[PDB]
């Protein structure tokens, strides 16, 4: 199969664009589609998972334009909840996002439409919105194995009261909160108990308030939802930079720097993400944080032990980043990482132990013992984006690295290659 061998890099230093946030491109062209009027999308992300929320787009009937590196989209608001039927069916990729919030959307008014995708988005859970959407009123059909995708609905969440578990996915609230102020009753969604990966919550209020919509939240346990409202265009909106692509970079400063500075992303972001800066900070690298940019300059990198429950995708770059840090590194909080692209838990360990790491895989919980020098190894992906970029980071060392299928990078970042290149430096 493809592979790309990165050779050692002695030193990193300077400024990266960041492509488009994968997570506020796909809330953004979901909320354009329904919302009323045009809006201008610019930074937009150009990535597999926003290519195939652009394809659902399209299969739905609704228009838009792309610039020519589809980075700037001018969406025609459809004005109302999507439509489509004859069990349309909407190919997903493994695009959680979009999955979660179609998943939900899609149950406004009438509709047949399926929602599929790759072979591990079926085995990715979504029990836990379906249960929520159906107590709203949705009649969803589980076509292959109960409590995943691929899915038939066929409509009609009125609202109510709706209760959902956020001990697995923050995306099942996300679904609920972008979907609930379009159906005709009043929601009141309650969580059941624990809520994981909460800043993702704070990305879908702030997105949906851009779109002229607000709830009430009642610290995180319940929120209340008018119904019968409407999204409506907010002109021309900037999609801020990635901050999870932004980890690769900061961290490679704080292993191999020099400074690396990220533009597009800065201190008033609506990304958790950009809290990776604080443990960086935390390990003994130095951060400059900016209104449109966020640096970090090589220090000494320690070993951290830490809840990484509110950077979940971020936290995967401080585990290869642990390889160069002095002492253990304990990563905790993290059981999701199992129900992501991958098992990210038997996946980081069983990768991280090639180049030569002590690991113990812990149930949600990963501890990572750097070896005196790192080993060469060719390093399996599982179809990945953050394993091939989480890993290209082992070239910071004295050692090649060879990475298994580079381009599965283009779920949320085509070009991480070519930009990890020209921060390298030889001198
Ligand atoms: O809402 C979002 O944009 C996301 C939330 C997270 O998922 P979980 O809530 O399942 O942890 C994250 O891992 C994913 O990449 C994007
Ligand atoms: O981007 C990541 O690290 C994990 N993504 C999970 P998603 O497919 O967006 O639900």
């Amino acid at each position: 199969m493809e592979s790309l061998t990165l050779q050692p890099i002695a030193r990193v230093d300077g400024t990266i664009n960041l492509p488009g946030s994968k997570s506020v491109s796909n809330r953004a062209l979901l909320l354009a589609a329904l919302a009323h009027g045009k809006t201008v999308l610019t930074n937009l992300l150009d990535s597999d998972d926003v290519r195939h929320m652009l394809n659902a787009l399209t299969a739905l009937g609704v228009s838009y334009t792309l610039s020519a590196d589809r980075t700037r989209c001018e969406i025609i608001g459809n004005g109302g909840p999507l439509h489509a039927e004859g069990a349309l069916e909407l190919f997903l990729g493994n695009a959680g996002i979009a999955m979660r919030s179609l998943a939900a959307a899609l149950c406004l008014g009438s509709n047949d439409i399926v929602l599929t995708g790759e072979p591990r988005m079926k085995e990715r859970p979504i029990g836990h919105l379906v249960d929520a959407l159906r107590l709203g009123g949705a009649k969803i059909t589980y076509l292959e194995q109960e409590n995943y995708p691929p899915l038939r609905l066929q409509g009609g969440f009125t609202g109510g009261n709706v209760d959902v578990d956020g001990s697995v996915s923050s995306q099942f609230l996300t679904a609920l909160l972008m979907t609930a102020p379009l159906a005709p009753e009043d929601t009141v969604i309650r969580i059941k108990g624990d809520l994981v990966s909460k800043p993702y919550i704070d990305i879908t209020l702030n997105l949906m308030k851009t779109f002229g919509v607000e709830i009430e939240n009642q610290h995180y346990q319940q929120f209340v939802v008018k119904g019968g409202q409407s999204y409506q265009s907010p002109g021309t909106y900037l999609v801020e930079g990635d901050a999870s692509s932004a980890s690769y970079f900061l961290a490679a400063a704080a292993i191999k720097g020099g400074t690396v500075k990220v533009t597009g992303i800065g201190r008033n972001s609506m990304q958790g993400d950009i809290r990776f800066a604080d443990v960086l900070e935390k390990m003994g690298a130095t951060i400059c944080w900016g209104d449109d940019y966020i640096s970090c300059t090589r220090g000494e990198l320690n070993a951290i032990d830490m809840d990484m429950n509110h950077i979940p995708d971020a936290a995967m770059t401080i585990a290869t980043a642990a390889l160069f840090a002095k002492g253990t590194t304990t990563l905790r909080n993290i059981y999701n990482w199992r129900v992501k692209e991958t098992d990210r838990l038997f996946a980081m360990a069983t990768e991280l132990r090639k180049v030569g790491a002590e690991v113990e895989e812990g149930h949600d919980y990963i501890r990572i013992t750097p070896p005196e020098k790192l080993n060469f190894a060719e390093i399996a992906t599982y179809n990945d984006h953050r394993m091939a970029m989480c890993f290209s980071l082992v070239a910071l060392s004295d050692t090649p690295v060879t990475i298994l299928d580079p381009k599965c990078t283009a779920k949320t970042f085509p070009d991480y290659f070519e930009q990890l290149a020209r921060i390298s430096q030889a001198a």
